[PDB]
């Protein structure tokens, strides 16, 4: 089972570059305007599954547009006719990298620096969504790609559906700028640690430990790692979102802080 070589008749596909959940994202030359452009489409084997092809069209197909350095754009969506059936698909910018998913699985803990790094740049893409009206929703390693040249890039903006997750999204409450947050909190300690702050054996108990219990500090987890660290990230992982940091560009500031070596403003922690 195939994905078609072509897209309409504007996208030429070349190489396969990944697959998730619902989705393969191929490279593609748009033969209209001359570019190299990532199509993401729906997997050739779930394509002939309802459940999946309305998923894809609800979630992956409405991945929010917007115009910054640190943020995916999105060009284009359709539907190809496939002699199988309809075939829909996302068009976007094209990165020349991996996801920080792929980094931490296959290299482990990214030193302390280049972390602090990556995360103050997903911050200014945050920040840049929310001064949009566009909270991301799904924070996670699996949505920030580091390119090639060392850019920072996030992805798949404002689409509605545990590891990531905000307390008040398992909860059922009002979601916000602290929920992003809270859900890169979750990265920061995962590639500091190698690890995310919590892990169980299903979904609902995931859920469960963010709700109710608190993370190990970053430095109990793994070497390396400071005091003001574990400062900056357990703020970050505050239960209670009044305790986080209310945006991404006050995270983002302490990340400057801890980067230059002087004192975060979140609250001590000790061990
Ligand atoms: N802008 C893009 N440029 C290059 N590669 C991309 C791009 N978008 C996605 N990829 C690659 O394609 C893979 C799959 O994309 P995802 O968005 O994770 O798939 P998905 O099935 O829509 O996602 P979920 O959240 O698993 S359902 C990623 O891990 C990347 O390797």
């Amino acid at each position: 089972m195939t994905t078609p070589s072509h897209l309409s008749d504007r996208y030429e596909l070349g190489e396969i570059l990944g697959f998730g959940g619902m989705s393969e994202v191929h490279l593609a030359r748009d033969l209209r305007d001359h570019r190299d452009v990532a199509v993401k489409v729906l997997r050739a084997d779930l394509a002939r599954d309802p459940s999946f092809y309305l998923r894809f069209r609800r979630e992956a197909q409405n991945a929010a547009a917007l115009n910054h350095p640190a943020i995916v754009a999105v060009y284009d969506t359709g539907e190809a006719e496939t002699p199988a059936g309809p075939l829909p698909y996302i068009v976007m910018e094209y990165v020349d990298g991996v996801t920080l998913r792929d980094i931490v699985h296959t290299e482990g803990p990214m030193t302390p620096k280049r972390a602090i790094e990556v995360i103050a740049d997903a911050c200014q893409a945050l920040n840049f969504s929310h001064q949009n009206g566009i909270i991301h929703r799904d924070v996670k390693p699996a949505n920030i790609m580091i390119s090639a040249t060392n850019a920072v890039k996030v992805m798949d903006f404002g689409i509605a559906r545990a590891q990531y997750l905000s307390p008040e999204q398992a909860r059922g409450d009002s979601v916000d700028a602290r929920s992003d947050v809270y859900s890169l909190g979750c990265v920061l300690y995962e590639v500091l640690t190698g690890e995310p702050p919590f892990t169980g054996d299903s979904p609902v108990s995931v859920a469960y430990q963010h709700v109710r219990e608190d993370p190990i500090p970053p430095s109990a987890r793994h070497e390396g790692l400071s005091a003001d660290l574990d400062a900056v990230v357990l703020k970050a992982l505050a239960k209670n979102p009044e305790n986080r940091y209310q945006t991404a560009a006050e995270m983002r500031a302490d990340l400057v802080r801890v980067h230059n070596g002087e004192p975060p403003e979140a609250p001590k922690v000790l061990t």
